[PDB]
């Protein structure tokens, strides 16, 4: 079963094994008060591993990588941040200093900067506009407008059907709005509707936060987002 936030204490890292060469990192992380599981995704190309995310801060990101030693044991050669918070580029500078070339959307480095958050060293080009996609070696990478932030990207697998939806996409028990500080309110519907238009054979969908499902994690989503517009 995929592990849940009660299940993880606070330094650990799990990996679940979704496909052939696709797992999600799952860690947690005290904050406000509160412990919050977060998601990421690990993708096999040739014999090199390519990570989305960190594991939101530096301690979580060795652990991170000291669990894929131990239980994959290739090395993660390229990460790929999806939106600029710390739950995404937090561990940059421990993956940089491992010999990961890092990368990220250009906007999501300039506000990373603004922010005083780390930095991925690489741009991802091509993905500006909205229904952007670009291939990124094993994965495809898409702009679906802003939501969760204006910089998130989703993350497709074609070879396993897997949508990694990152913060844009909520799970079925988180009932109402998370951190939408920097969220588009207005266009996050929008964004979600380009996602099920670009991708409707996804079959496992991983949000950001929490348990996976399948493609109703989106409707799931956009009425919470446009419950919280309403109030
Ligand atoms: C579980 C949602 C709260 N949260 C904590 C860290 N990041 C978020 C988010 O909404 O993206
Ligand atoms: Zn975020
Ligand atoms: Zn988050
Ligand atoms: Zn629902």
């Amino acid at each position: 079963e995929y592990p849940t936030v009660s299940e993880i204490p606070v330094g650990e890292v799990r990996l679940y094994q979704i496909a052939d060469g696709v797992w999600s990192h799952i860690a947690t992380q005290s904050f406000d008060g509160a412990v919050y599981p977060s998601n990421g995704l690990i993708v096999r190309d040739g014999d090199e591993l390519l990570l989305i995310d960190t594991a939101w801060g530096a301690k979580n990101t060795a652990a991170l990588l000291a669990e894929i030693e131990k239980q994959i044991g290739l090395p993660v050669t390229r990460a790929v941040s999806t939106h600029f918070h710390d739950d995404r580029v937090g561990g940059v500078d421990v993956l940089r200093a491992a010999g990961v070339a890092t990368y990220a959307s250009p906007s999501t480095r300039r506000l990373a900067e603004v922010e005083g958050n780390e930095i991925p060293t690489h741009s991802l080009e091509g993905l500006s506009s909205s229904g952007d996609a670009v291939r990124f070696g094993p994965v495809e990478l898409f702009y679906p407008g802003a939501a969760h932030s204006t910089d998130n990207l989703v993350v497709y697998v074609p070879s396993a059907s897997v949508l990694y939806g990152g913060c844009a996409i909520y799970e079925l028990s988180r009932t109402s709005a998370g951190n939408v500080a920097d969220a588009d309110l207005a266009e996050w519907p929008t964004s979600i509707e380009r996602i099920q238009q670009h991708y409707p054979e996804a079959q496992f969908v991983i949000p950001g936060h929490g348990l996976p499902g399948g493609l109703d994690l989106l409707k799931h989503t956009t009425n919470v987002v446009k419950a919280h517009t309403n109030r």
